[PDB]
């Protein structure tokens, strides 16, 4: 069995500083509603707090702007579930990350958000390569996303559009 959750001992501290969004996708277009969607962001850099939580900032596509999203993520003691409590977020589930090479986690916020669950697999892979994508076919792609998004690694080396 190749696990199927967050890994136990999945310490977000193990994924700190790089996140490439090979793809971000949503289970229901509602978490993905909008040409750019609110929870459809690619990650530029993670800044793990001194060790209590992991504070990671990312880039967001706006018709013309670069909006930025806040991820404050603590599962309790802080391993892989986090409430980020900004932009309709309150709980994040990281199913994988640097424990395999890729990361799997979506944002959503408990009130009636499970129809808000949009997983994001951040990359680092042994290449900024669809490696997370094939593994997406399985990671977050392993599922039947209803709005699904994936970009190439070539631009992943650039922030926003510039």
């Amino acid at each position: 069995a190749y696990v199927t959750q967050t890994m136990k001992g999945l310490d977000i501290q193990k994924v700190a500083g790089t996140w490439y969004s090979l793809a971000m996708a949503a289970s229901d277009i509602s978490l993905l509603d909008a040409q750019s969607a609110p929870l459809r962001v690619y990650v530029e850099e993670l800044k793990p707090t001194p060790e209590g939580d992991l504070e990671i900032l990312l880039q967001k596509w706006e018709n013309d702007e670069c909006a930025q999203k806040k991820i404050i993520a603590e599962k309790t003691k802080i391993p892989a579930v986090f409430k980020i409590d900004a932009l309709n977020e309150n709980k994040v589930l990281v199913l994988d990350t640097d424990y395999k090479k890729y990361l799997l986690f979506c944002m959503e916020n408990s009130a009636e958000p499970e129809q808000s669950l949009v997983c994001q697999c951040l990359v680092r892979t042994p290449e900024v390569d669809d490696e997370a994508l094939e593994k997406f076919d399985k990671a977050l792609k392993a599922l039947p996303m209803h709005i699904r998004l994936s970009f190439n690694p070539t631009q992943l080396e650039e922030q926003c559009h510039i």
